[PDB]
Order: structure tokens, then sequence, then C-alpha cells
């Protein structure tokens, strides 16, 4: 089947050419990837409705609080990205949806994800130089989909399983 999985959470370096669409089941760090050299991306998964809040994340081995906050009826997916070890988080992009599904994809140099609002998410793409070496921690439940058929990837994205 194009769309393999439920797979359980896991540790491992992707294959390029391959979505992950990752479906998150609760609040908090829903992945951890990095290839140690110049790309570290985290999602941290906000449920609808939630006011100002200090909460405290482990993000690659350290502890991290952020004021976090989500006004929306929808859940919020929040990249944080930083480019080296020596540099502080941002929030890069975020995915704003009630399919609490995000994606992630290794293809020819760079790290492709979905960001926007649902059903109108769009793919968007970061630059590296060791794109082989990303590993991710996922913390649910993923499946995997073939790049090839990203149209089935970004129908579940934008609408749902
Ligand atoms: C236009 C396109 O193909 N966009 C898709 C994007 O493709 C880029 C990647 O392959 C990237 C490598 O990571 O290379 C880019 O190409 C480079 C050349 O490599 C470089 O030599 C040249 O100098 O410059 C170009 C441009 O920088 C590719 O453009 O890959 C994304 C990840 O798979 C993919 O999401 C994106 O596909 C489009 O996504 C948007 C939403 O963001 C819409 O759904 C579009 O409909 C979708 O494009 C459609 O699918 C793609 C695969 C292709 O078949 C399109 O013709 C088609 O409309």
């Amino acid at each position: 089947s194009i769309l393999d999985g439920p797979y359980q959470p896991t540790t491992f370096k992707p294959p390029n050419d391959y979505w992950l669409l990752i479906s998150s089941n609760t609040d908090g760090v829903v992945y951890e990837s990095t290839n140690n050299s110049d790309f570290w991306t985290a999602v941290i998964a906000v449920e609808p409705h939630v006011s100002q809040t200090n909460r405290q994340y482990v993000l690659f081995g350290e502890n991290k609080q952020f004021n976090v906050e989500n006004s929306s009826d929808k859940w919020k997916f929040f990249e944080m990205f930083k480019g080296s070890s020596q540099s502080d988080f941002s929030n890069r992009r975020t995915l704003t949806s009630n399919n609490r599904l995000v994606g992630m994809l290794k293809y020819g140099g760079r790290v492709w994800t979905f960001h926007g609002e649902t059903p109108r998410a769009t793919t968007d793409s970061s630059n590296t130089a060791d794109l082989n070496n990303i590993s991710i921690i996922i913390h649910s439940e993923f499946y995997i989909i073939p790049r090839s058929q990203e149209s089935k990837c970004n129908e579940y994205i934008n609408n749902g399983l």
C-alpha cells in the first residue's frame, strides 16, 4: 500500500524520497530530528484554546522552556529550528491542523515539511549539506509514503486519514 503503517514510535535515519506522515496523539514533543551538523528541528504540539503558558520540553537532551499559546480551535504544531549546535531555537514554521498529522521528507539536499493551515497547508524546504545523516526520534505512530505519492500525503495532511 501507498500508505505504509502505522509504525510504532522509534528512532531512525529515514530513507530519502519518502514522506513520514506522523500522527500526533498528545501535546508535547512530536519528534526531534537532527544530523548534529547543520539541521535541528523539533516539533511541539499545543492543543486548542491554550492561553499563554510556560511549558518545558526536552529537545535533543536539553531542557527548554517556551511560553506557548494557541487561540485557535485547531491543534498547532510548532517547528523549533536551529542550524548549528551553538545557536538558539526559533519557531521557524507552524502547521495549524485539526487532522493532527505532520509531514517530513528528506529529498534532494533538503528537508521538506508541511506548514500553514489545513486544508490549505503547503510544503516548504530547508537546505542541508548533510541530508542522509539526519535522524529522527518519533514519539508517536507514523506512516511512510513514497514521494511519488506526495499528492496522497498532501490529502492526508490537509483532510485527515
Ligand atoms: C515545483 C515542484 O516540483 N515542487 C515540489 C518540490 O520540488 C523541488 C524539490 O525536488 C527540490 C529538491 O529537494 O528541488 C527543486 O528543484 C530545483 C532543482 O533541483 C534545481 O536544479 C533547480 O536549479 O532549481 C529547482 C527549484 O529550486 C524542486 O522544485 O518538492 C517538494 C517536496 O517533494 C514538493 O512538495 C513540491 O511539490 C509541489 O508542492 C506544492 C505545495 O507546496 C503543490 O502541492 C504542488 O502541486 C507540488 O508540485 C507538484 O508535485 C511536484 C512533485 C511536481 O510533480 C510538480 O510539477 C507538481 O506540480
